């Protein structure tokens, strides 16, 4: 249990109750350091562990199909943590004074909780810290290495990420010990009232009908490690190759999982490690899982404006800024790009496939980002464009990983100069008759 993992948010008198975990990130009972260190604190000091969670007030930003799949999921967890004489308790209203009175209430020893580098979710401390006197802990429990142990500065490439993490595996990758039970110590309502709220916002089509398909991805940690377990069974050979083939179902389909933290990271390169598959395949995956993912965290940790034209490279802020005015071909407003009504039929389908299921695929969705930079007039109004539909229609929205893709689309943020073009300027750039020569265009709109 590497101590380098917990990091100190405020010191106090160490209270006199159960240990109090604060789920924000990480959804799961298992494979969860959070709730390890947590018990920990709770085995080494003599304490009852409960973890809180809380729903905060910002839902209604989001649809119902994210909604629905973190209760659902939120459902499975506290019948997992009962099965350990685990209590959960779930608050509604805002956590700064939501956990404040918790705390009081229950006379809380000690206060831990998982990392997100998110500004939500630094807002939701400070209120914390001003309003509790037990000691106050976090834990990094998404990412193999900690974000702050991987490296103490934004890393400009993945060139340069890439050895740092990669000299740091042996250190933290390791196995997960089992979650020590207690020795002795409803989510339907809120999900009906929830939901009732969000309806009339709800995504439609023209008649009548929501547009939203949920039997495409099940809920919950026992569902998660299915998916893991058919990704590399059925999928890990090939993901080298049809990486980029959105006409194919290729991809390990896990982010909404990894979103939400109902299954860990760890465990997916634990088991892909031990699998034996094709290696380009298998360095294709720890790339984008290991190298791409967590660089998401440092991105968001290092960078206060992470969602700001601020962020953004200076070859890149330059380069946009000679090409700011540029006539652009198109102009669309946010209503006619979250509808679909643009002159590309490419880019119409990856808002269709957006909007049905709520997983848009990894190689369209560095084409729709790229394209509302030039169907936008502003870099400014591009990036709010791209964040706005991204968080609102993405089952693994609103997340590092989210931004620092949307960086990377409209900033060049993780990448390279090339050639100079007008509007978008030297940001990489992706043209409809270059994704004609890498994959089946056609079948991708006749599919939606
Ligand atoms: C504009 C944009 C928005 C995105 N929105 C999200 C998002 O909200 N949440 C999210 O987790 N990922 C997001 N992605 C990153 C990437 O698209 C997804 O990781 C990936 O598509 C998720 O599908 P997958 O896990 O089934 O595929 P996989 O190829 O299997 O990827 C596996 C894991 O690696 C991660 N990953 C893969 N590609 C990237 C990437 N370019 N950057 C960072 N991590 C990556 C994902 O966590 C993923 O689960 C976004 C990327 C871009 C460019
Ligand atoms: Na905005």
């Amino acid at each position: 249990m590497n101590p380098k993992r917990i990091r100190a948010l405020k010191s106090g008198k160490q209270g006199d109750g159960p240990v109090v975990y604060w789920m924000s990130r990480d959804q799961r009972a298992e494979d969860n350091w959070a709730l390890l260190f947590s018990r920990a604190i709770a085995k080494e000091a003599n304490v009852p562990v409960v973890v809180v969670f809380c729903l905060t007030d910002e839902f209604l930003e989001a649809g119902i199909r994210q909604y629905e799949f973190m209760l659902k999921g939120l459902q499975e967890l506290e019948v997992s943590l009962s099965r350990k004489k685990i209590p959960s308790f779930f608050l509604r209203g805002d956590p700064g004074e939501k956990i404040s009175r918790f705390v009081k209430d229950y006379n809380a020893g000690t206060l831990v909780t998982d990392f997100s580098p998110l500004r939500i979710k630094n807002q939701w401390i400070e209120k914390v810290i001003s309003g509790i006197s037990i000691p106050f802990f976090e834990v990094d429990a998404h990412n193999v290495v900690p974000c702050w142990e991987a490296s103490q500065k934004h890393e400009y490439a993945a060139h340069t990420f890439r050895p740092k993490l990669y000299a740091l595996l042996p250190e933290f990758l390791e196995e997960f010990p089992e979650l020590e039970p207690n020795s002795v110590t409803t989510l339907s309502d809120v999900l009906e009232t929830g939901v009732k709220a969000l309806l009339p916002e709800r995504a439609l089509l023209k008649n009548k009908d929501p547009l939203f398909e949920p039997w495409h991805f099940e809920p919950g940690e026992k569902a998660a490690k299915k998916v893991m377990e058919s990704f590399i069974a059925d999928r890990l050979d090939s993901y080298g190759a049809l990486r980029n083939d959105p006409t194919k179902n290729m991809l390990s389909n896990l982010s909404p999982y990894l979103h939400f933290g109902q299954i860990s990271s760890q465990r997916v390169v634990l088991e892909v490690e031990k699998a034996e598959s094709n290696p380009g395949s298998k360095k294709a995956f720890l790339d984008e899982i290991l190298i791409w993912k967590e660089i998401s965290d440092n991105f968001c940790y290092y960078n206060p404006g992470y969602d700001g034209f601020e962020s953004f490279p200076s070859w890149a802020k330059e380069s946009l800024n000679a090409h700011r005015n540029d006539v652009r071909s198109h102009i669309y407003t946010l209503e006619e790009f979250e509808a679909g009504k643009t002159h590309d039929p490419l880019w119409n389908a990856s808002q269709m496939e957006l909007l049905s299921t709520g997983k848009m695929h990894g190689y369209t969705r560095m084409y729709w980002a790229k394209k509302i930079l030039e169907w936008s007039e502003s870099p400014e109004k591009a990036l709010e464009i791209a964040i706005c539909l991204n968080d609102r229609y993405e089952l693994d929205g609103r997340d590092p990983n989210g931004y620092a893709g949307i960086a990377w689309s409209i900033g060049g943020v993780h990448d390279r100069a090339w050639g100079e073009r007008e509007v978008t300027g030297k940001i990489r750039y992706m043209s409809y008759e270059g994704c004609k020569r890498k994959f089946d265009v056609k079948l991708y709109i006749e599919k939606y």
